């Protein structure tokens, strides 16, 4: 029922502004805080801004920080996003995210397509490394590696997401272990606390399984998603 629709996308020059919105619905809009997610085409998953409940914290990007003004109308139940010095690498598809807490992204929105007009974005304070892809026959059993490189990974909850060629990135494990009502049992989360790492398992693989699979944790001021491993199913 948790709808996140995202809206003002469009064509626009360097230099210019756009204002994205997103109309929420099915939860308490005020009880929850919000997070923007942007992904080029062809590209990794890259964590935007982020913004509280009742709007007091929000955290910007490195690449877009000040040039975007994240913002919230609980009164309207619409999560904003003010966009100004729009560059060329701004081109992306803009995701509105609701979060649990900060930086635990639990349900996406359908996206916007933006486009600045007159090679990929890199990924990983600290980083994250998946590996590039992996690939195993239908039946078997598949792990995929997610090594966070400083900070410790116990102390952060980490997400699993799966992204379909041409889909919306959804949800399949996140508090770590923690798996969403109707993610099928065989996706499960696990971390290794010595090595440093999140692990994602998928038991008994079917052809349907063939996507991306992004991790994503935080820290107190930023969030974070992996490069992502193509898994190929055979």
């Amino acid at each position: 029922e948790v709808q996140l629709l995202e809206s003002g996308g469009g064509l626009v020059q360097p230099g210019g502004s756009l204002r994205l919105s997103c109309a929420a619905s099915g939860f308490g809009f005020s009880s929850y805080a919000m997070s923007w997610v942007r992904q080029a085409p062809g590209c990794g998953l890259e964590w935007v801004s982020a913004i509280s409940g009742s709007g007091g914290s929000t955290y910007y990007a490195d690449s877009v920080k000040g040039r975007f003004t994240i913002s919230r109308d609980n009164s309207k139940n619409t999560l904003y996003l003010q966009m100004n010095s729009l560059r060329a690498e701004d081109t992306a598809v803009y995701y509105c995210a609701r979060d649990l807490i900060h930086g635990v992204t639990r349900n996406w929105g359908q996206g916007t397509l933006v486009t600045v007009s007159s090679g990929c974005p890199p990924c990983g304070n600290f980083m994250l490394t998946q590996p590039h892809s992996v690939s195993e026959s239908p039946g078997k059993t598949v792990t995929i590696s997610c090594t966070r490189s400083s900070g410790s990974l116990a102390n952060y909850y980490v997400q699993w997401y799966q992204q379909r060629p041409g889909q919306s990135p959804t949800i399949v494990i996140f508090a770590n272990n923690q798996r969403p009502s109707g993610v099928p049992d065989r996706f499960s989360g696990s971390i290794d606390s010595s090595s440093n790492s999140a692990s994602l398992t998928i038991s008994g693989l079917k052809t349907e399984d063939e996507a991306d699979y992004y991790c994503q944790t935080y820290d107190p001021y930023s969030v974070v998603f992996g490069c992502g491993t193509k898994l190929t199913v055979l």
